[PDB]
């Protein structure tokens, strides 16, 4: 399997049906590694990297491809279907549940729900959407990026996972992050924070749940009810006690259960 490889697909547990485990910006697969072995016994698990991950071919990053969102998403369908997979769950962390969103458009059948943490459409205020980051602000970070790009790599990652460098999760989180190309890191990071999914929220249709941090430096509390009110289908909305954009990796004791009571019941 080419595309397989590519991604790293790996396969676990079995059952009917697939829960299918897609990571952030900055990580890989085993950023799932305490949520997995309690879900293999009841559900076949489909984990993939996304393409740009330090753990893929750097060769393979398309520039144009990976510009645009649903670049991702055309591979998690392609990944779908070469493993033989329809009506999975989707777990997604951050535009990994976007690019799912989105991949659910083009694709119906493939996709039973979402459950979705620290989701956001778009990262930049408008006269109507706060997104969390005024124009002005977030365009004197980016033309900083490559001629700075360790220092903003690094030097937010402490408020973007909301804990210490000492943490494991921090170490953790870097590991991966600093495995990344830099120019790849850039382009991706340039995509996010250019990403305005707003127009077509209300085309996607599939369940969605919707799982926040109540204090997310990237996300704002008041973006998963923006989401809510535009999906056109059905979706729910959790606010856990957590800090940080990566609760799953910097939160486990209290995120596991809510993405797994989530992935286990419908809306
Ligand atoms: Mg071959
Ligand atoms: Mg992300």
């Amino acid at each position: 399997s080419s595309i397989g490889l590519a991604h790293n697909v790996t396969i676990l547990g079995s059952g009917e049906t697939t829960v299918v485990l897609g990571h952030g910006y900055g990580t890989d697969q085993s950023v799932w590694k305490l949520l997995v072995p309690y879900l293999v016994d009841d559900y076949k698990v489909l984990l993939y990297d996304h393409m740009g991950a330090g753990t893929t071919n750097p060769d393979y990053f398309d520039f144009d491809r990976y510009s645009s969102l649903e670049g991702y998403s055309y591979d998690l369908i392609a990944i779908l279907e070469e493993f033989q997979v329809s009506k999975c769950i989707y777990v997604g962390h951050s535009m990994s549940s976007m690019a799912a969103a989105v991949a659910s458009i083009f694709r119906p059948d493939l996709f039973h729900k979402l459950v979705m943490i620290s989701p956001t459409p778009r990262l930049i205020n408008t006269e109507e959407y706060y997104g969390g980051f005024e124009q002005k602000v977030m365009d004197e970070t980016l033309r900083s990026l490559d001629e700075n790009f360790k220092s903003l790599s690094l030097g937010t990652a402490p408020l973007l996972l909301a804990c210490d460098l000492e943490s494991a999760a921090m170490q953790e989180y870097c590991r991966t992050l600093f495995n990344m190309r830099p120019d790849i890191a850039c382009c991706i990071t340039r995509m996010i924070c250019g990403l305005d999914l707003r127009p077509y929220l209300g085309h996607v249709t599939v369940p969605c749940h919707i799982i926040q941090s109540s204090n997310d430096i990237m996300v704002p509390v008041a973006v998963g009810e923006y989401l809510r009110k535009n999906l056109g289908g059905p979706s729910v909305v959790e606010v856990m006690p957590t800090e940080g954009h990566l609760p799953h990796l910097s939160m486990p004791e209290v995120t596991i259960p809510v993405v797994l009571r989530h992935i286990r019941q419908d809306i």
